[PDB]
């Protein structure tokens, strides 16, 4: 199958500020032969929603066409429908929820007609996870197995529930749509029960758009904002989540934020830590920080410098036939070094270790 001989560690970053928000993001192809993730990051929405922002991560599969179309138009499909609009003053929570549901269903059908029309040869599909942030609500949006979480008061206040085929209701639908869930896959093939695209799984005659083997229907949750307590939001594809849990990642990002305010760097650190933890998938993260996101701490920066220096000395002593990096990491791990980044652990310190190793054993 895919898998490069070596991972494409090139980071594609972006950052911005506006509407009281700050953000950074990182996308990296990793070990996969192709890059099928995509994203949207926008502060200030058109048509009278300049106070609104929108961020989303798309994990494409069997191609990037659906993911890419989604990242450039899922938003307008959401905001530009009669349900979201619901012509009145500002959109009510229901307008926003209905607007999003319709946006998903409409862009799905819309891509389907384009494909049928132009004899599209791809059979790709994509997940979508994001947040629609208004001046008073963050509406989490989920469709698939990508995941998002809101850290509030140093804790995981909310996180999206991944749509897996064996989930009771998904399984129910799948079976009623004539399919079966074999272990964790729709008919032994698809590992997600919801996604846009995957039109071959949406041909069950006698079933609605949301009653097919794979559903384009999103789960939306309205969370009232808290200026005082809202810290940050993390949106990432399963390439991240496969190897780091909710509180681990949350704890990890906090530790990195106490050390830097460069949100692109924090995202790169999450991606490399997950690659070092063994993720062999495309990886994408969007970190959106609120006014009360943790701040850089002088003592935290000190402890980091101390740890980096300490790790460099260990390598010097360990490297001494001169063991390969794989083995130096092995030694370091058996030493059970204290004060390693929470959640990220030694893997989050691999670039420091490897940089020293490289200076000492350049050939
Ligand atoms: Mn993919
Ligand atoms: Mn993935």
């Amino acid at each position: 199958g895919a898998f490069l001989d070596k991972p494409k560690m090139e980071k594609h970053n972006a950052q911005g500020q506006g509407n009281g928000l700050r953000y950074g993001l990182s996308s990296m192809q990793g070990w996969r032969v192709e890059m099928e993730d995509a994203h949207t990051a926008v502060i200030g929405l058109p048509s009278g929603l300049e106070s609104w922002s929108f961020f989303a991560v798309y994990d494409g599969h069997a191609g990037s066409q659906v993911a890419k179309y989604c990242c450039e138009h899922l938003l307008d499909h959401i905001t530009n429908n009669q349900d979201f609009k619901g012509s009145a003053g500002a959109p009510s929570v229901e307008n926003v929820k209905n607007g999003i549901r319709t946006g998903f269903l409409e862009i799905d059908e819309h891509m389907r007609v384009m494909s049928e029309k132009k004899h599209g040869a791809d059979r790709s599909g994509s997940t979508a996870v994001g947040v629609l942030i208004s001046p008073q609500h963050t509406y989490f949006i989920n469709c698939g197995d990508s995941r998002g979480l809101l850290c509030r008061n140093r804790k995981v206040h909310f996180f999206t529930q991944d749509h897996k085929p064996s989930n009771p209701l998904e399984k129910e639908r799948i079976q009623n749509a004539g399919g079966s869930v074999m272990i964790q896959r729709v008919n032994g093939s698809l590992a997600v029960s919801r996604a846009l695209g995957d039109f071959d799984y949406k041909c069950v005659h006698g079933k609605g758009p949301t009653e097919q083997l794979v559903s384009p229907e999103p789960e939306v949750h309205d969370i009232e904002r808290s200026e005082e307590d809202d810290q940050f939001i993390i949106l990432a594809c399963d390439g991240i989540w496969d190897v780091m849990g909710n509180e681990e990642l949350c704890d990890f990002v906090r530790s990195r934020l106490e050390v830097t305010d460069d949100l692109e760097k924090v995202c790169n650190e999450v991606v490399d830590t997950c690659l070092y933890k063994g993720s062999r998938d495309n990886m994408s993260v969007i970190l959106i920080c609120f006014p009360n996101a943790p701040k850089v701490s002088p003592e935290a920066v000190k402890k980091e410098a101390e740890l980096d220096k300490y790790l460099e000395c260990r390598v010097e002593e360990i490297i001494k036939g001169v063991p390969d990096l794989v083995h130096v990491m092995r030694t370091l791990a058996s030493e059970n070094i204290p004060s390693l980044p929470p959640g990220g652990e030694l893997a989050s310190k691999r670039n420091v270790i490897e940089a020293v190793y490289n200076r000492l054993n350049p050939y």
